């Protein structure tokens, strides 16, 4: 049997048998013999002499797998180490190299010898090649250490003390240009970072440090620099406590914009249609960086840089400059969006250089600023759509054309509207002459694209073109079922004509998309029983909008479409198939959509739907959180189906049930999974996740999705969960100025305790008591977004508490320190809606507090007075401003609603009706229309003299009124995230008590209302 491969290995005239013999002869050591002292001899003889190197490592390697099953030979390997003959050392090295590479138990046993062998051989002075080796058994020698139940503190000692060794080999490596160890130095020192810190030391910043001086030398080889870029990536990922004690986030910022500053081949950049140079993994370290760090660290120096890399006259700088926003957007998008004064010129800029690398870097970041910052770009559309399409129109190079052509499609996709209805004819009629023209696939997906993205802004003002674009795209969906012979770009072309073909369906609603209704339908169910993954999806997202659009007469289908679905949730994810993962996020929101739209008719589907999704979320890689998410959807299903209508729920603990025997089971399912995925859980995209579903449904259908029957042991889970995330101390933390990623945490966990405090009202006292002290701290925070977020929550809690809150006295004072001495307005800002309401709530004498209060109420709008006289420019400060006005005017009314004669009126209504009408946070109407309301039924002098202005402020109101209304109607199916907020009345009686209002004005002022065209229109 095997004994012969090792005779092999000594004796071929041809090296490479007995090469490949010891390849093999390793492969079979595993699966007895008395001499077996007869092939470990041949072996350390051949080892130690043959003339080539690769012969001698594969006896080795050889006697290494033979090693795990002799009590010489560690030792003897230990004195060969030690050998005045430099060959004899390395050989020995790379055999114990090999041992260590088998995990045997017993090498356990070693670590002290190694720890000194290591220290002595890691400097050897006449191999490289062996104190390489000497750092990668280290690797092994770590972990060994880290076995022990308590690691031993000399052997951690040793062992940091051997890291500077491990740096002076690196350098070793790159001055001798042996790339080969290099690469393997890199990955000792990637090993270092997993390491427990009292084996690293206080070295892992330096470490840093040291990368960043290779990363930005250009002398170095590109390779290296890629390995040490890479090196630093890794360290964000699993030591970022380090570099934010180093404060390494703008150097480690800076470096990368260095790199990516480098030039790179234009013509491969403009031409190539598809990770490993320096400038793009640059890339990915400023957006790994924007990830894992405060925007302080990152985005501050790099927006800090933009005034003198967007001039600068070298245009690998201005392309760098845009490509960095383009990659800083994704991990922090809010402050992105508060730089737009800076962000928005910079790209038009970059849109009219004349390097098409510059115009091409400006289009990446404008396509990476819509996917993140939807409507906030659509907004400037108006200078964005004439420089894009003289882009397109005058396009030289292949991947101009089409990012040219994908920033056009999300702008589109995004804009108000009123404001595509002037573009959309002259935009549908340029989209197909574009279509027609091209004839790549690649170029062609992106215009379709851009197409459907027309219909879903327009809405109903498709219609016109719903017909002749059916007609045309049906052309690139043709035997859907033949995937024989396409390339993947031609599957994406038919996969993106499906599903826009389905969002069109979503704008011109069933009725108008009765005509293709069976064809498509047909066609799509075709594309679900295809072998293209990608077609699949375009199925899935396709039946998705379906349901959208034929609510429960999609049902007939179910029993068909649910075992396809059952079947693509079930597949085996992998080497991960990328392809799979996305039908699965599909396919997942094509089963909650046909759930929702179902209604009585997936009442057979509940059970094992949850069995399906519940298996997903405990054995699935990427679609956890869909998975759990789709199986709340699933219980609004079930919850609608028993009609309990959004937001009727009782208030209040359960003593009971208010929901069936039947739907209670269905929560308790999905309530148990979700709990069981926040606690322990590591990820806080998980734990994100799980807090916004939970919030969501506790919003919708009250307390009855955490609690029944009087037993609060998930409530009281959940509270002790987000208490944990409010303080830092939850397993998704423990693994200062904050990312936005955690600031998402925060912000989520105190929302769990907002929607309580609306769903328990009286009720949550007992459940705040814990969390209270831990939200006025952070009302204290040295972060302004923290304290932002925590003084709107707890103005929220007070919403939802309201007088039945025994808190009132301690949160009002609290919120008026806030109100009185924040330096930043926005704070101040979200404190004066708390304050009011507090005040509205209260019970007890306010009168002290009422004069301070105003005073500092108008300071702030004062400032905000201020602000607004500068803002042409700003929409971040003007939306702060605009909600100042709101807020405060807010505040002021419930103020006068609460205690009139504790407010001195001859001043403070001038104020208030120089801010109306407002601009946004329109919830603050209802206390001003109570106070005017109150007023004129009193003929209160103030608003006597001042009708004029207050049925001109009707006048806006009711305008906007109907707009909202229109744009309703109009509006494509499903985009109703906006809705509680357009409104300008928050209850029909409000808004009926108004209409009355504006009859007795009319009554009065000689008819001053029917004067004015909208309110004509609504008095009579």
């Amino acid at each position: 049997a095997l004994p012969a491969l090792i005779h092999i290995l000594q004796n071929s005239s041809n090296d490479g048998i007995k090469q490949l013999a010891g390849v093999e002869a390793r492969k079979q050591v595993s699966k007895d013999a008395a001499t077996q002292t007869s092939v470990k001899q041949s072996l350390l003889n051949s080892a130690f002499n043959e003339g080539k190197d690769a012969v001698r490592h594969a006896n080795a390697r050889v006697i290494a797998s033979i090693g795990s099953e002799w009590p010489e030979l560690i030792p003897n390997l230990l004195q060969a180490a030690c050998d005045s003959n430099p060959k004899i050392r390395e050989t020995a090295i790379f055999i114990i190299l090999s041992l260590l590479e088998s995990f045997n138990a017993n090498l356990a046993l070693h670590i002290d010898d190694f720890l000194n062998l290591f220290a002595q051989t890691i400097n050897d002075s006449a191999s490289l090649e062996t104190r390489s080796l000497s750092a990668q058994a280290l690797s092994y020698v770590s972990s060994l250490i880290e076995e022990e139940g308590e690691i031993n503190p000399q052997y951690a000692a040793k062992f940091a003390s051997l890291i500077p060794s491990v740096v002076q080999v690196l350098d070793a490596t790159i001055r001798e240009g042996d790339t080969t160890n290099t690469k393997l130095i890199f990955n000792c020192l990637n090993d270092f970072l997993l390491l427990d810190s009292q084996l690293t030391g206080n070295t892992i910043a330096d470490l840093v440090k040291l990368a960043l001086q290779i990363a930005v030398n250009s002398d170095v080889d590109e390779d290296i620099r890629v390995f040490a870029v890479q090196f630093v990536t890794s360290a964000l990922v699993y030591r970022k406590s380090k570099i934010n004690q180093a404060k390494l986030g703008p150097e480690i910022t800076l470096a990368a914009l260095k790199v990516a500053s480098e030039e790179i081949d234009v013509e491969d950049e403009l031409t190539n249609e598809d990770e490993n140079t320096p400038a793009l993994t640059a890339l990915r370290l400023i957006s790994n960086a924007s990830g894992e760090l405060s925007p302080s660290q990152v985005g501050v120096p790099i927006i800090e840089h933009l005034p003198t890399m967007l001039s600068s006259s070298n245009p690998f700088e201005r392309r760098s400059i845009l490509l960095a926003i383009s990659v800083l957007v994704t991990g922090s998008p809010d402050y992105t969006l508060s730089q737009f004064d800076k962000i928005i010129p910079a790209t038009v800029t970059g849109l009219k250089d004349s390097e098409a690398v510059v115009q091409l870097a400006a289009l990446k970041c404008i396509v990476q600023l819509s996917t993140n910052l939807q409507d906030e770009v659509a907004r400037y559309h108006e200078q964005y759509l004439p420089l894009v399409i003289d882009i397109i129109d005058s396009a030289k190079h292949v991947v101009i054309y089409k990012y040219a052509t994908l920033a056009l499609d999300g702008l589109l996709e995004f804009i108000a509207h009123n404001d595509i209805i002037k573009y959309l004819d002259p935009l549908m009629n340029k989209l197909f002459q574009m279509l027609e023209t091209q004839q790549s696939p690649k170029l062609r997906a992106a215009i379709v694209s851009a197409i459907g993205s027309c219909a879903f802004a327009a809405g109903s003002g498709f219609v016109p073109y719903f017909k002749t674009s059916v007609q045309y795209l049906q052309q690139f969906i043709q035997n859907v079922s033949q995937i024989e012979g396409l390339s993947e770009d031609d599957i994406e072309l038919k996969a993106l004509t499906f599903e826009n073909i389905s969002t069109m369906g979503r704008a011109v609603k069933s009725a108008a998309f009765a005509e293709y209704a069976e064809p498509l339908v047909n066609a799509a169910y075709e594309a679900i029983k295809t072998d293209s993954a990608r077609l699949r999806e375009s199925g899935y997202a396709f039946i998705a909008n379906m349901a959208k659009v034929y609510g429960k007469d999609f049902a007939p289908f179910l029993q068909t479409i649910i075992p396809e679905i059952f079947k693509t949730l079930e597949q085996e994810e992998y080497t991960v198939n990328t392809g799979i993962a996305y039908e699965k996020e599909v396919a997942a929101a094509a089963l909650s959509e046909l759930a929702i739209a179902s209604k009585e008719h997936f009442l057979e589907y509940v059970e094992p739907s949850l069995k399906v999704l519940a298996e997903q979320v405990n054995e699935s890689y990427g679609l956890k959180e869909t998975a759990l998410h789709s199986m709340w959807a699933i219980v609004k299903a079930v919850l609608l189906t028993a009609n309990l209508k959004e937001g009727e729920y009782p208030k209040g603990v359960p003593s009971g049930s208010y929901v069936d025997a039947s739907a209670l089971a269905v929560i308790q399912t999905v309530r148990e999974v979700s709990l069981n995925n926040v606690i322990e859980e590591v990820e806080t995209s998980m734990v994100i996740s799980v807090f916004q579903d939970l919030s969501e449904m506790l919003r919708l259908f009250g307390p009855i999705i955490i609690m029944d029957n009087g037993d609060s042991t998930h409530l009281d889970q959940l509270c002790r969960e987000a208490l944990s995330v409010l303080k830092g101390e939850h397993a998704c933390q423990t693994i200062l100025d904050a990312s936005e990623t955690e600031a998402t945490l925060l912000d989520v966990a105190l929302d769990i305790y907002v929607a309580l405090s609306t769903n328990l009202v009286g009720g949550f006292a007992q459940v705040f008591t814990t969390a209270k002290p831990v939200i006025l701290q952070l009302c204290q925070s040295k972060s302004k977004n923290k304290r932002s977020f925590a003084v709107g929550a707890l103005s929220e809690i007070a919403l939802g508490m309201r007088d039945e809150n025994p808190f009132i006295q301690e949160l009002l004072e609290a919120l008026i320190i806030s109100l009185t001495n924040d330096k930043s307005l926005e704070v101040r800002c979200n404190a004066s809606y708390g304050v009011g309401l507090l005040i509205e709530y209260s019970s007890f004498d306010v009168s002290a507090i009422y004069s301070p209060v105003l005073k500092s109420l108008y300071e702030i709008l004062s400032v905000a007075d201020e602000k607004n006289l500068a803002t042409e420019d700003d929409e971040a400060t003007k939306e702060i401003v605009d909600r100042t006005f709101s807020n405060v005017c807010g505040c002021v009314a419930r103020m006068i609603l609460k205690h009139q004669n504790l407010v001195p009126l001859e001043h403070t209504i001038p104020a208030l009706l120089s801010h109306l009408p407002f601009n946004t946070a329109f919830e603050e109407y209802d206390p001003i229309f109570k106070l005017f309301l109150k007023l004129f039924q009193e003929q209160n002098s103030t608003i006597i003299n001042e009708a004029p202005k207050v049925i001109a402020i009707f006048a806006t109101v009711f305008e906007k009124e109907s707009e909202r209304i229109e744009l309703e109607t109009n509006s494509t199916l499903g985009r109703e995230e906006n809705l509680e907020k357009r409104k300008q009345f928050q209850s029909e009686e409000i808004k009926q008590q108004v209409i009355e209002l504006l009859k007795h004005l009319n009554q009065q002022f000689n008819g001053a209302v029917a004067q004015n065209p909208v309110l004509a229109q609504v008095i009579a």
